[PDB]
């Protein structure tokens, strides 16, 4: 059978309300665990992630939208790029995802937790137009999934590659 060489999965789910008093969408954390399959012959390990999805769409026919920002300590996790979480080489060790950093070439499996924290950063009326007042919004729900994807490279004096896409999945902001 095939073994999951990295398997990141989302601990819970994301919602968001509008709240009256700071005119604005609360924002919310979010935890993952990471399960990564040793690899004996590594010499070095690295840990990224990028954003694949994070567009809320209202459920009405207005086409408006809400994009949903992801946090990992002050580093936006974005579609553009792949953020850092671990890297060996060059002593990035990945905070709370550290025992990864120091079982990547163990010979068993390794396990640790991390989360980011999700907002709303930005909205449109119609599907273009942006929003610089949320108040102004129509009421109901906006939903989709967000998505990011979890890179795994296992260098070695050779390269092995592995990915986990990580859904929170129909997330609903309300108003």
């Amino acid at each position: 059978m095939t073994t999951s060489k990295l398997v990141v999965t989302p601990l819970g789910s994301l919602a968001f309300q509008y709240a009256e008093g700071i005119k604005g969408f609360n924002s919310q954390k979010g935890l993952f665990d990471v399960a990564i399959e040793g690899d004996s012959t590594a010499t070095a390990f690295k840990l990224t992630s990028r954003l694949i999805t994070n567009t809320l769409t209202q459920l009405d026919t207005s086409g408006s939208t809400l994009n949903v920002g992801v946090d990992y300590n002050g580093t936006a996790v974005e579609k553009t790029g792949d953020t850092v979480m671990i890297d060996t080489a060059n002593g990035v060790l990945g905070g709370n995802l550290s025992p990864l950093a120091n079982g990547y070439n163990a010979s068993n499996r390794t396990t640790a937790q991390d989360g980011f924290t999700f907002s709303i950063i930005s909205g449109t009326t119609n599907g273009t137009t942006a929003v610089t007042d949320y108040s102004t919004l129509p009421e109901g729900i906006w939903s989709g999934d967000v998505s990011v994807q979890f890179d795994a490279t296992w260098t070695s004096s050779k390269l092995r590659a592995a990915v986990s896409k990580t859904t929170w999945a129909d997330a609903p902001a309300r108003e």
